[PDB]
C-alpha cells in the first residue's frame, strides 16, 4: 500500500470501455471491479482504490450512478485519475513452516481462526478479514481450492492484502458472485 496520492491516464479501448465498475463507500468512491486486459488493468487500478479525481473534479459524495456516468462521457483520447492506493487494506509478510503452512483457516475468502504458534499469528492476522490480494495478485472470486493452489505455488515468502469482512461485503454488493469470479483481473501485472 504506497503511502499517498498517484496520478492515472487512461485511453478507452476501441469498444470505449475502461474495465471498471465504481462503489459510493463513505462519500468518497471506491473501485468495485477491474475487468481483465483493459485499460484499468494496463494502468495498475486495483480493487479498494479510491478515485478523488476524475479530470480534476472531486469525486465526494458521488453515487455509483453519477461516476459511471461521469466516465460514459468523458472525451476519452485522455481521461485523468487521482487514487489513494487501497486505503481499506493492509498487507502482511508470513513465511512458511516445515510443512508449507503460513498457518491460518479461511472459507469464502474470509480467514476464520489462527493457528496458535504460526507465522499468520506471529505477524498478528486477523479473522473477519477477506484476503483481497496474494503477492499482489487480486484473487477476488476465486473458489477457495484456487486460493489455496496460489499459496502452495507461492514461495516461502507470501504476502497478503487483508480488507475488514464489513467493508468488503459492502462494496461488493449489486454485483453477483459470478462476474468476480468471470472478469476480475487475476492477473500478475505486465512489464
Amino acid at each position: 500500500i504506497k503511502q499517498g496520492i498517484r496520478e492515472v491516464i487512461l485511453c478507452k479501448d476501441q469498444d470505449g470501455k475502461i474495465g471498471l465498475r465504481l462503489k459510493s463507500i463513505d462519500n468518497g468512491i471506491f473501485v468495485q471491479l477491474v475487468q481483465a486486459n483493459s485499460p484499468a488493468s494496463l494502468v495498475g487500478l486495483r480493487f479498494g482504490d479510491q478515485v478523488l479525481q476524475i479530470n480534476g473534479e472531486n469525486c465526494a459524495g458521488w453515487s455509483s450512478d453519477k461516476a459511471h456516468k461521469v466516465l460514459k462521457q468523458a472525451f476519452g483520447e485522455k481521461i485523468t485519475m487521482t487514487i489513494r492506493d487501497r486505503p481499506f487494506e493492509r498487507t502482511i509478510t508470513m513465511h512458511k513452516d516445515s510443512t508449507g503452512h503460513v498457518g491460518f483457516i479461511f472459507k469464502n475468502g474470509k480467514i476464520t481462526s489462527i493457528v496458535k504458534d504460526s507465522s499468520a499469528a506471529r505477524n498478528g492476522l486477523l479473522t473477519e478479514h477477506n484476503i483481497c490480494e496474494i503477492n499482489g495478485q487480486n484473487v477476488i472470486g476465486l473458489k477457495d481450492s484456487q486460493i489455496a493452489d496460489i499459496l502452495s505455488t507461492s514461495g516461502t515468502v507470501v504476502t497478503i492484502t487483508i480488507m475488514p469482512a464489513f467493508i468488503f461485503e459492502h462494496i461488493i454488493k449489486r454485483m453477483a458472485p459470478s462476474i468476480m469470479k468471470s472478469l476480475m483481473d487475476h492477473t500478475i501485472p505486465e512489464v
